[PDB]
């Protein structure tokens, strides 16, 4: 731990700021994020075995003094801020296109050695000045979870949440992941955030506003979930025409899938690659203002 010099603060996680680290030793920049049992490290451990190009690197694990250190390579941007700082032109369609294939690339990596995200928003993703885009704090959720608030004494983002975790299934699968890339393929397209709730309620109710409510012509056994109420407002589906504009049939067809209710109904990683809309996929490069 005393070979790291910190430099700056990258952002604050909902376990554990993130700094930009100094590697004393190696003299190399690295990302840096604190946050303990036995079940966690053994598990975080396992990570660092994983690696995809789309993954961003869990270089090393370190633990002191019951004060744990996640040593991650670094990436100079997320894209929150890279969707910010194009707000008003905005991504081009190019590059949007790619970041969602390496995205869902990594994805169907991760997924196919079963390892989720649970919670998958812009400023998780990190790109590089080459082109490329990288899915961070993977496979964290599964070691330890989320309090009432946060380590930064605030509150996390409901923003990309599916809705069978909504609704209380604690059992959930890589289906989660897909709805929250979905979210973020909407927002990079339109530049304003999908379904921006501020409550469980309102999230799942901005959702119902937009997809209609649910119910099981659409969505079998959606009743009998936890925090499913046959008392929900029944609002009807808007055309997704509405929804994310001007993306093409392609966008909206391939979107469509990873918004699907029903989890075992929505589109794969693996098969999102085959769809349509990437049959005029490259590679362009960003251009970030360091
Ligand atoms: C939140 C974050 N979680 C991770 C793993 C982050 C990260 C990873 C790599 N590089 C960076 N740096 C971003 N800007 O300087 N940030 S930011």
């Amino acid at each position: 731990m005393e070979n790291f010099q910190k430099v700056e603060k990258i952002g604050e996680g909902t376990y554990g700021v993130v700094y930009k680290a100094r590697n004393k030793l190696t003299g190399e920049v690295v990302a840096l994020k604190k946050i303990v049992p036995s079940t966690a490290i053994r598990e975080i451990s396992l990570l660092k075995e994983l690696n995809h190009p789309n993954i961003v690197k869990l270089l090393d694990v370190i633990h002191t003094e019951n004060k744990l250190y996640l040593v991650f390579e670094f990436l100079h941007q997320d894209l929150k801020k890279f969707m910010d700082a194009s707000a008003l032109t905005g991504i081009p369609l190019p590059l949007i296109k790619s970041y969602l294939f390496q995205l869902l690339q990594g994805l169907a990596f991760c997924h196919s050695h079963r390892v989720l995200h649970r919670d998958l928003k812009p400023q998780n993703l990190l790109i590089n000045t080459e082109g490329a885009i990288k899915l961070a704090d993977f496979g964290l959720a599964r070691a330890f979870g989320v309090p009432v608030r946060t380590y930064t004494h605030e509150v996390v983002t409901l923003w990309y949440r599916a809705p069978e975790i909504l609704l209380g299934c604690k059992y959930y699968s890589t289906a989660v992941d897909i709805w929250s890339l979905g979210c973020i393929f909407a927002e990079m397209v339109t530049r304003r955030a999908l379904f921006p709730g501020d409550s469980e309620i309102d999230q799942l109710f901005r959702i119902f506003r937009t997809l209609g409510t649910p119910d099981e012509v659409v969505w079998p056994g959606v009743t009998s979930m936890p925090d499913y109420k046959p008392s929900f407002p029944k609002w009807a589906r808007q055309d997704f025409s509405k929804v994310v504009p001007p993306l093409d049939e392609d966008g909206r067809s391939l979107l469509s899938q990873m918004l699907h209710y029903d989890p075992n109904k929505r589109i794969s990683a693996k098969a999102a690659l085959a769809h349509p809309f990437f049959q005029d996929v490259t590679k362009p490069v960003p251009h970030l203002r360091l």
